[PDB]
């Protein structure tokens, strides 16, 4: 790796040897980031050098390469050209993402370049550096002696700013992110670097823009400043290899070539810019006219962002053969540079009649890279996706996947058995999984690769909107759990909350138009998501804000009542319940063998029959356990009770089976552990009861079992509207209760043992002490205060102890037979302190904590109840429709059944109605963003900047024009004086 | 710790420091009140630009009128030669 | 401190530095947890090797 840099690079002294100087170079006593570094020999292959840059160091690919030449004016350049470098070239390389190849020294042009890059990093916050790459020959290096050690990634403390000597050795500029020190073996001459310089820039011109290539080639430009004769030989050596260029109007050979293109005397123009050797250089002007088309003029039009448009027109003029491929290059490069403001305003004015595949290739370049703005811009020009999404292109869309991503691992596990439908199946299951019309495939594409505005745009253009939004939130939150990195896990949960909010708003407007039609919208199998209803998707995705609306709750009410009227009071339902021939009357409005079946088919009457049958079970269990509980042989009613508990064991077995995973979900719960506990204690009770030696144990265990069967009845009533959410908030108070018991039990030990100690009772059994320490001070909280058990003044004295001291005799069998009188006032004073702390501090601080917790929790408990309420109604729908004394005939029916083994046009009218309300909602939201104050402040700031651009033109251009009219009027008066000379 | 893990730790800290300061700088600059300050400076600049052309063109229009005044009389002096 | 204006000025500038440590350690925690754990529990050699 780091040894590999030596093993490839061999340097010649020609005696060739593998190198040693590969550097994690940085600068002493300065803030620059460490610069990657390698000494390299000439005549080498640029393939492995580019692989060094983009893999071993790791740089992104250029979207543009500009290599700057010059160096005639030595120490100080003109500030007009400094403005051209700083605000023409460096902010262009900041915007497009580009490379600047210059000499990496502090001499010549690289001094002014590094001043320009550092000055631009001052006054710009774009959060990305400007990749400046510098080449320099090994011989002219000042301090190359500190670059020897073959260790690896070493900080070589490179001493800049020291040893000032002129002419011979030059230091390095600290404004470059990489350095390529060309080894010539010459050690002091100017350098034969032009060969590998041209091979490197030609090889970058070979390569393709993009992730896996698949774009146009990286455009390479040259920028010339004044220079020397060797610069002109560098020009013609460059343009022989098809590399375009651009000129300044400073002086020197640049202005020489400008007047050469604005038109013996041409030999004469040669005779004063270098002052030497005219005719060989005249043959190089001949070679200038051999190319004649790779030469552009900058000075005619100057501006801030005019520079990039001049670069594109320098690629239009230097295309060669085809104009159609030239505009194809210009569109795909405007996408590659990620600059809409050029492409919209220069390539879609209507001058060029664009064909279809010219747009489709650019759209593929815009989909493989991440440009939402160009995707919207290219679809807006009348393109059809029915010819676009070839399965070749769709496989190419899943090709550009990051190496350390999640979908890379998931697709490689789908290649174990591309295969996108299996990745959806394994993430989501048999239901809720799509199969494999264009907009649905692009939406699933954008979600699987985690792209934000791509997914929002593809949701806005597609159809079947509400189920696709809830299914989007489902897929995003599943991947958010199955994620490694916290930044991308946070990114998926935020984009999931965006899709949940859009389904809420859309279903809002579809509900405000109609209720019955929106009811047909939700309760429908979406054929893209495995024919799962929208409520099922919002259930699995934990979309709590979707269920917590108003319309969804009213439709859950209508599904609850079923066929009946949803406004039917409870008393009419009960009177219809106990009189089965009162159904066929004018009491309950229906239609919101058939009328009988649509009274008892609702989930309400199944719930009500479940309650009434369960209450009769408790009434029977009490009649057995209180009246007729016989010691030898069970009676009739106890046997009927045994048959009932057998049926409850069967229906629990039907929801336990209804296979290790089902029982793992069955044991993970709490109220199925409760209902399991009631039947373990039941069989323990009966199993002890029929044995002859354990009658009392069986009767006691049955009496403890009745409480568990009674506490089940709180969980049954959580489906009700009025009593529902309050039963939810009961369990969230137990942390305050457990604090109360901690503070109580500490203080109850302290008061108890101190009062039991100051008194000295004579009856000293162990359980009598435990009663007088823990049980009696517990009842003093609830107003049970025995004064006669613990105060001598309410007692009679007596000689009740054969011991020294005073003794007295209290009232009560368990109060101790004889108690002490010494220091009794401290016992009375402990009784006052105990009633103060317990009955005032602890109880009233508990009321304050229940008030605080209740107002803190009440919002989330209402949201959580409204989310779970669908599951409660649905599980009352999938029940045997008989009572628990009559369910066994349906369990046997289920057992012998085990032993034998909308329209289309209403759907189309529904989905068009949905899409209309979608389009009105998006138009309303767009007007609400645009007409705000901050957006209006942005538009006004653009307008004032436009007016500043307009005033600047008339300030200078009228000054020349006023001079021009003054230039005529100056001689017109003298000619009038020459007419007066004729007078 | 070691020494080199300490160096890698402190460079990692300083990277997240620089991203945080760049984010806070963009969040101040792109607010509404700062944009109102920049626009107020731009309008004051345009008031400086309009003030120059108001008076300087008035002299220049007088100067072209100064030539055209005698150019017609010299044309009349040419008409005096006619 | 003796003067109430400069005592108020020091407490305000102290609250500015407390807020900047909160925000910076926020982002260093949202990248990694184990690496930020190695960030806190370390002797700073400029402040007397106090954690
Ligand atoms: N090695 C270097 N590479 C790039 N730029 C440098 C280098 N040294 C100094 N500069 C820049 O040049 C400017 C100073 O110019 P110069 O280097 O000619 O004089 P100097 O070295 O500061 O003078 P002295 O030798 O007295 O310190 C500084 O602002 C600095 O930013």
């Amino acid at each position: 790796p780091k040894i590999f840099r030596k093993k490839v690079c061999t340097t010649f002294i020609t005696t060739e040897k593998p190198t040693d100087a590969y550097g994690d170079l940085d600068f002493t006593y300065s803030g620059r980031k460490h610069s990657n570094f390698l000494r390299l020999s000439d005549r080498t292959d640029p393939a492995t050098v580019y692989s060094l840059v983009t893999r071993s160091w790791g740089f992104r690919a250029p979207n543009l390469v500009v290599s700057v030449l010059g160096g005639s004016g030595g120490p100080v350049l003109q500030t007009w050209l400094q403005d051209l470098l700083r605000r023409g070239l460096v902010r262009a390389a900041q915007s497009t993402g580009a490379w600047i190849v210059t000499g990496g020294l502090h001499t010549g042009i690289g001094r002014h370049v590094g001043v320009a890059v550092r000055d631009h990093q001052t006054a710009s916050t774009g959060s990305s550096k400007v990749v400046a790459m510098g080449v320099a020959p090994w011989g002219v290096v000042r301090n190359r002696d500190m670059l020897i050690n073959p260790k690896g990634s070493f900080p070589a403390r490179y001493r800049w700013r020291g040893d000032p000597e002129d002419g011979v050795e030059f230091p390095l500029d600290y404004n470059y992110s990489a350095f390529f020190l060309v080894d010539d073996g010459t050690y002091g001459r100017l350098g034969g670097e032009n060969r590998f310089r041209l091979r490197f820039e030609s090889y970058v011109a070979q390569q393709k823009t993009g992730v896996g290539g698949t774009g146009i080639d990286i455009p390479v430009l040259l920028l010339l400043i004044d220079g020397d004769e060797k610069m002109l030989k560098r020009i013609e050596d460059a343009t022989q290899a098809q590399l375009p260029c651009l000129l300044v109007a400073g002086s020197g050979g640049a202005a020489d070539c400008l007047v050469e293109t604005l038109e013996e005397a041409r030999d004469r123009i040669r005779r004063y810019f270098p002052k030497g050797d005219p005719e060989v250089l005249q043959a190089q002007v001949e070679r200038i006219m051999t190319r004649k088309e790779l030469l552009t003029v900058y000075s005619s039009e100057d501006g801030s962002e005019e520079f990039e448009t001049i670069v594109l027109r320098a690629l239009v003029k230097a295309c060669g053969s085809s104009e159609a491929s030239a505009y194809l290059d210009e569109l795909r490069l405007a996408v590659a540079w990620n600059r809409v403001d050029i492409a919209q305003s220069e390539l879609f004015r209507g001058d060029i009649q664009w064909r279809s595949f010219h747009l489709e290739a650019s759209l593929m370049d815009a989909l493989l890279n991440d440009r939402p703005e160009f995707v919207r811009l290219l679809i807006s020009h009348g393109l059809s996706l029915g010819h676009f999404l070839t399965p070749v292109r769709l496989a190419q869309l899943y090709s550009a996947v990051s190496p350390n991503s999640l979908i890379r691992n998931l697709l490689d596990q789908a290649s174990h058995a591309p295969n996108v439908g299996q990745v959806l199946r394994t993430l989501l299951g048999e239901t809720c999984a799509p199969r494999y019309a264009p907009w649905s495939d692009l939406l699933i594409w954008a979600l699987l690769l985690n792209r934000a505005q791509m997914a929002i745009y593809f949701w806005e253009k597609g159809s079947n909107s509400v189920a696709s939004a809830l299914g989007a939130c489902l897929l995003l939150r599943v991947m958010a759990r199955l994620e490694s990195e916290a930044e991308e896990a946070a990114r998926r949960k935020d984009l999931a909350a965006t899709f949940e909010s859009m389904s809420v708003d859309l279903f809002g407007e579809c509900y405000h138009n109609s209720e019955e039609r929106a009811a047909r919208l939700l309760l429908r199998r979406c054929p893209l998501w495995g024919e799962a209803t929208c409520l099922q998707l919002a259930m699995q995705a934990d979309a709590r804000a979707f269920f917590a609306q108003d319309g969804v709750q009213s439709l859950l009410t209508q599904k609850w009542w079923g066929e009946m009227d949803s406004t039917t009071p409870i008393w009419a339902l009960l009177l219809a319940f106990f009189c089965p021939p009162l159904i066929y009357t004018n009491l309950i409005v229906f239609r919101k063998s058939k009328r009988w079946s649509d009274f008892w088919g609702a989930p309400v009457t199944a719930f009500l029959g479940n309650v009434v049958s369960y209450l009769l079970f408790l009434l029977l269990f009490a009649h057995v356990l209180l009246v007729d509980f016989q010691p030898t042989k069970p009676s009739v009613s106890e046997l009927l009770l045994y048959f009932w508990a057998f049926t409850l064991l069967c229906e629990e077995l039907r929801q336990g089976l209804g296979l290790r995973h089902r029982l793992h979900l069955y044991l993970s719960d709490t109220w199925n552990q409760c209902d399991l506990l009631a039947l373990t204690c039941f069989l323990l009770g009966v199993g002890c009861r029929l044995t002859p030696g354990l009658f009392d144990l069986g009767r006691t265990v049955l009496c403890l079992d009745f409480m568990i069967f009674t506490l089940r009845l709180l969980h049954i009533f959580t489906v009700n509207k009025q009593l529902g959410p309050k039963i939810v908030i009961v369990s969230k108070m137990m942390k305050d209760v457990f604090f109360f018991l901690f503070f109580l039990c500490v203080w109850l030990v302290a008061y108890g043992v101190a009062t039991e100690g100051i008194l000295r009772p004579q009856d000293r059994s162990l359980p009598s002490i435990l009663r007088r320490v823990f049980y009696r001070p517990y009842l003093q909280i609830f107003g049970q205060i025995p004064q006669e058990e613990m105060d001598v003044a309410l007692m009679i004295p007596g000689n009740c102890s054969m011991e020294r001291g005073s003794w007295a005799h209290p009232e009560g069998p368990v109060a101790g037979s004889c108690v002490s009188q010494y220091a009794n006032w401290l016992v009375v004073l402990l009784l006052i302190v105990f009633l103060l702390v317990a009955n005032i501090l602890l109880l009233n601080l508990l009321i304050a904590m229940f008030s605080y917790t209740f107002s803190k929790v009440h919002g989330n408990s209402d949201l959580y109840w409204k989310a779970q309420r669908y599951s409660l109604i649905r599980e009352f729908h999938s029940r045997p429709a008989l009572a628990p004394p009559l369910i066994i005939i349906s369990h046997v029916r289920l057992l012998i059944k085990w032993l034998r083994r909308l329209s289309k046009e209403a759907e189309r009218k529904l989905l068009t109605w949905e899409s209309v309300h979608k389009e009105n909602f998006l138009l309303a939201q767009a007007r609400d963003k645009r007409d705000s104050d901050s957006e209006r402040l942005k538009r006004t700031s653009q307008k004032v900047d436009t007016a500043l651009k307009q005033l600047g033109q008339i300030r200078e251009y009228d000054r020349r024009l006023r001079g021009l009219e003054r230039e005529v009027q100056h001689c017109s008066r003298v000619l009038t004086w020459m007419a007066e000379a004729l007078s």
